[PDB]
């Protein structure tokens, strides 16, 4: 019984299943054929890592005002594809009034205008630190994180999406890598925590809001080891993420993040570019959208070919991964990180907790940024 991965904090039964998988499908097996190479597929956020690359990047870009837009442009961007209906009651302002994108976008614009007027990086002469004590800075940060937590995409929009990657408008890909290189080095240093942000006592359209936001991102020793071990045994290890491809590639291929994956093995959401290669807040319809059933389309069209088979193992953590976790008969092992989330994914967790030989739950301790050797997670979880 040869072992191919380090034990670390894997749940025992998964640990055994992974070794059986690599012995069966890996280069050590007499049936191995390099002309019919096996592959596996994993989600990135909260699966391969603790945290979420877009969640972490949003926090960074907001705090550092890392945007390549003028105020009017910025106002139009943050409203793009957002449903105009009032936000759910749990997001009411401190005065118990309803809030919506019209009100919050005006407030953010007024704040951004002051940032644009004062910051060295824009039209002013002040450093970031020199504005961080200001009401407008406090307002921009709190209301931005609020708007990205509270908003829902308009079901009639061409792209069903109003999330953070649009904030990269006007960036070229190389500028995204540059941004991320610095963003992730800093975010990996952040104490893992849920932080609360409250907007200042000033006059505004939306009034005062407060928002809680998860701050933290960390690599996982078990996933670094697993991905490395798969490749070393002749099993390709692909990432299929709903995050913007430039962002996830920047993180996964970064030399400081341990995984050191090759960009061709990392797939995500595709945004269109103009002729100069500047990013546009618009999906590139030439590719499948890599979420839910779209992850299966991505595997079927962009990964599978005549020289491979799989996925022999799939890893995921949320409803977005449900389709790919159950789709393929070739999948021997469907690994589900045990988050405090529910819905479609609970169907597969039920199979796992009822003794499935395919679906397995792996526990984590979120605030400790670690796996735990159990199928159940421990401590605060999201």
């Amino acid at each position: 019984m040869k072992t191919y991965i380090k034990r670390l904090n894997w749940e025992e039964s998964i640990y055994l299943a992974i070794n059986k998988l690599i012995a069966k499908h890996g280069k050590d097996n007499e049936a191995y054929n390099p002309d019919n190479k096996p592959f596996a597929v994993f989600d990135w956020d909260n699966t391969s890592i603790i945290g979420d690359v877009e969640e972490a990047l949003l926090y960074y870009m907001v705090r550092n005002v890392s945007f390549k837009m003028d105020p009017e442009e910025f106002y139009e961007l943050i409203r793009k594809n957002v449903d105009r209906k009032d936000y759910p009651k749990e997001f009411n302002n401190l005065d118990k009034q309803r809030v919506n994108i019209d009100l919050i976008s005006q407030d953010i614009k007024r704040a951004y205008e002051k940032l644009y007027k004062n910051l060295d990086r824009f039209e002013g002469g002040k450093t970031l630190e020199e504005v961080q004590d200001t009401d407008y800075y406090q307002e921009f940060v709190s209301k931005m994180l609020y708007r990205y937590r509270a908003s829902e995409f308009d079901p009639e929009a061409e792209d069903p999406y109003c999330w953070m990657s649009f904030l990269l408008k006007n960036y070229k890909t190389e500028e995204v890598y540059d941004l991320c290189k610095g963003a992730y080095a800093s975010m990996k240093k952040e104490r893992i925590r849920v932080e609360e942000f409250v907007s200042p006592d000033i006059k505004s359209e939306a009034g005062r809001i407060s928002i809680k936001y998860f701050v933290g991102i960390r690599t996982l020793d078990e996933m670094v080891d697993l991905y490395r071990s798969l490749e070393e045994n002749g099993i390709d290890c692909y990432i299929v993420s709903a995050s913007f491809i430039d962002i996830v590639r920047a993180f996964a291929t970064d030399t400081n993040n341990n995984y050191k994956m090759k960009e061709e093995k990392v797939l995500g959401l595709r945004l269109m570019k103009d002729d100069e290669g500047k990013i546009l807040p618009k999906f590139d319809k030439d590719f499948p959208i890599s979420i839910r059933e779209g992850k299966v389309q991505t595997i079927n069209k962009l990964i599978k070919n005549d020289r491979n088979y799989g996925p022999i193992m799939v890893g995921g953590d949320s409803d977005g991964d449900f389709a790919m976790l159950k789709e393929f008969d070739h999948t021997d092992l469907s690994l589900i990180i045990h988050r405090a989330n529910s819905g479609l994914i609970d169907d597969l967790r039920q199979k796992a907790r009822e003794g499935s030989l395919r679906y397995y739950s792996q526990g984590r301790n979120l605030l400790e940024a670690s796996f735990v050797p159990s199928n159940k997670s421990e401590g605060y979880n999201e």
